[PDB]
């Protein structure tokens, strides 16, 4: 239900780069290097949801901009939003909003007009040149090509359930807030898990290595992969989580992990997306 990844790719022959600063362990040294935005993964995960959902019985639940994978939600001023049936919704209720547009459950909105936000569910770190990789350099060259760090987050237990009303109470009884039925709540989920695929795969994007993991709460946050550390650090965030109660799903892709956390070793991301999508 909820799932954290972390990682590294290998650029090569070509995407918005910037320039960040960093630092690059064995004393502080500050370096400036480049970077890409996670929205690119954000952008690519959205496309493949969109066409993994597409296909579903609920496929309709989407903005008519989704359909050519344009990710205005929303304009500055709107109050509406058109539907891929034609059909408008109204831009005031989060709840509604949501309901309607699984686009904006998933991904989140803007809506600055009505003051209703929503924080994406998907969300992507900077992929970043490995602190390992600079360091090598002792140049633009070898990061244009190269080696680069990444980290992705997804909160699908809050799939079908707005953000500023999660519980709805009587009698004085809590209970959460979930706004579209169980099983459109599942295809969206599946949607959001299979959409790692095309996230993942190119279409500049080889990927080297992962650890991946599960639920059921924000358990706990992963290092990213731009550490030299990270998998040293991921295995000792993981057994103790796991020693303090959390459960945890733990799936590995070209690394280790060690001796010894109960792991899933998987030969590629579609066999990862497959374990994952168990429900």
């Amino acid at each position: 239900m909820y799932v954290r990844i972390s990682g590294r790719i290998r650029l090569n022959a070509h995407i918005t780069k910037t320039k960040v600063t960093v630092r690059t362990e064995n004393g502080w040294t500050v370096v400036e290097v480049p970077a890409i935005t996670g929205n690119m993964l954000k952008h690519w995960h959205f496309v493949g949801f969109v066409d993994y959902f597409k296909t579903t019985p609920y496929g309709v639940n989407l903005t008519e901009r989704a359909l050519r994978y344009n990710g205005t939600r929303f304009g500055q001023g709107e109050t509406t939003a058109t539907k891929a049936n034609g059909a408008t919704v109204q831009l005031n209720d989060e709840a509604t909003i949501i309901k309607e547009l699984a686009d904006a459950d998933v991904h989140g909105f803007l809506a600055p007009k009505t003051g209703r936000r929503r924080v994406s569910l998907v969300k992507a770190s900077f992929i970043l040149p490995t602190e390992d990789f600079i360091k090598e350099v002792e140049f633009s060259r070898e990061y244009a090509t190269g080696l680069y760090g990444f980290s992705i987050v997804l909160d699908l237990g809050l799939v079908g359930i707005p953000q500023g009303l999660p519980v709805k109470f009587e009698e004085n009884q809590p209970r959460p807030n979930i706004v579209i039925d169980p099983n459109e709540r599942k295809a969206r989920i599946e949607s959001a898990l299979k959409a790692l695929i095309p996230m993942l795969s190119g279409y500049v994007f080889k990927v080297e290595e992962l650890v991946a993991i599960a639920s059921e709460g924000p358990i706990p946050a992963l290092v990213h992969g731009f550490y030299e550390d990270y998998i040293e650090a991921n295995r000792s965030i993981i057994k103790n989580a796991r020693a303090l109660g959390f459960n945890i799903e733990v799936f590995t892709y070209n690394v280790d992990l060690g001796e010894d956390i109960e792991a899933t070793k998987v030969s590629s991301v579609e066999e990862l997306v497959a374990n994952l999508v168990k429900m």
